């Protein structure tokens, strides 16, 4: 805010800091040429520049700044392998005689690229009809990022995205965003991505849910024309459930299983010559961890 | 953490030293620097090699009084308000780079003071509820502030006005007021300003004037028959005084034989039993009329 000059470099790069005496004359005998770094309320040296005893650089930084072309006029430094710790004000003064010393400051903010993932949820996801509960689904983090990404959500479910910003003891910020929805039959296999943005950059991770839910039954094998007489003709269970349905139960809507009509395995055979006494409503009970439910088809009998 | 005090006028020393010289490190050059605030400009500078340096505004103010690689505390002469700020004196060196110490310098300034009274004339009235200015104390150009405050037995209300100044001095200035009574005639009224244990005072007496508060005297416990050539006397108390005086009894009429001259009210001779009576003073002023009595008794004894 007092400062007209910033700085920015992710950490591990090197920043060029300058520093020029913009107007020599041959009056002014630049005397000495002086780096110090302030955390505010904390002036400390950091290099010097003595036309007549040379280049002193102290520590930390002693492997990591040199001037570039020191001179009269010239005290423009390298600061190397940037560090979060290299943050504040650098302040370069020359001091001169007689005339007196001159200084400009400028602000050094070090950056850090966040690593990102999304990481779906460890329980298991059942649709259920009592539960109206918002079930944590996925989570997308953004960590040791700085300054803090934005992160978001691209899906066509229809849920809840919290946010997290959490600032660490070095200064980067980590974010973190749950997403909660309510697990329904319509939100299986339904893709959900992570999407986190930092100065331009475009992270994308996908999840697919999968989410538990009871059977969905219908009854498939029955065109058209069951006409009498026919034989051999069968009708299939098709349980759509998840996980999948371990027993199958066939039965009418008058009753219990004819003779001429037996079960095995989720397809109902009709075996023998058809006629009028087996057209009804014949019903698939299908059975899966979740629970049981059941499907039906009219079932009608022609003559052609 | 460092701070100086002078007054405007006067010179001070402000001390800067290097604390511990060392067989390395080498002083390149010794800086002050005036920071008004946010901003550095430069006073004075001592250079080994080079010399001294003092820098207008300051050729003729400025002097460091012993320089060295290790001292280069200076006197500032002639001190004015706008000398105020934070001074850095900073030892450039080789190769341990640069050090400072800071100070802050407030300029102060010994208020002038005064009191005055109103030129308006000062007159108790019954009815009059208002509270009305009778002096003004003015504590002017100080810096910091002083305190100012009234000493007297006198019962108003003081004011207080700030003013703080272009300069940064501040004036300040107190207005007293109270409503006109008789017992506030006469009455003492000082200011009094404090600055930094300094203590000022001035003082004004009130000039109030009212009607006539009236008193009858010469009267004695007994009153004979016929007691020789006895009188009354009417002391009235009134400002300014009172100009005409008018005598009479409760029951209209001056017993004959009582002479009055003025404000004296002369029984010849005898007296009898008759007399008795209540005796009033009309006493007259610029303000005023009002009147006082008298019961007075007669017997054998």
């Amino acid at each position: 805010v007092q400062v007209n000059d910033s700085m920015y470099g992710f950490i591990g790069t090197d920043v060029v800091l300058h520093c020029s005496f913009a107007n020599p004359l041959p009056s002014v005998k630049i005397t000495q040429v002086t780096w110090q770094k302030s955390t505010n309320g904390s002036k400390q040296n950091v290099a010097i520049y003595n036309p007549s005893m040379g280049v002193s650089v102290l520590a930390p930084y002693r492997e990591r700044v040199e001037f570039l072309r020191p001179s009269f006029t010239d005290g423009t430094i390298r600061l190397s392998r940037l560090e979060l710790e290299d943050e504040g004000v650098y302040i370069c003064e020359f001091a001169t005689f007689p005339t007196g010393n001159r200084e400009s400051q400028l602000n050094l903010t070090v950056m850090a690229k966040p690593t990102n993932w999304i990481e779906g949820t460890q329980a298991v996801l059942r649709a259920k009809k009592g539960q109206d509960d918002k079930v944590l689904v996925a989570t997308c983090t953004s960590a040791n990022g700085k300054p803090p990404s934005v992160v978001s959500w691209e899906t066509r479910l229809k849920g809840e995205a919290e946010y997290q910003e959490i600032r660490n003891p070095n200064g980067t910020v980590t974010v973190i965003s749950r997403y909660r929805l309510v697990p329904s039959r319509e939100a299986h296999q339904q893709s959900l991505a992570c999407i986190v943005n930092y100065h331009m950059d475009r992270f994308k991770e996908s999840l697919t849910l999968n989410v538990q839910y009871e059977p969905e039954v219908t009854i498939e094998g029955f065109d058209g024309n069951w006409y009498l007489q026919r034989m051999d003709v069968k009708l299939t269970c098709k349980a759509d459930a998840n996980p999948p349905a371990t027993e199958y139960h066939w039965t009418t809507l008058n009753g219990s299983l004819p003779k001429g009509v037996e079960a095995q395995n989720r397809t109902l055979f009709f075996k023998g010559p058809i006629n009028y006494s087996l057209a009804g409503t014949y019903i698939c009970e299908a059975t899966n961890p979740i629970g049981t439910r059941s499907g039906q088809v009219e079932v009608n009998i022609t003559e052609a």
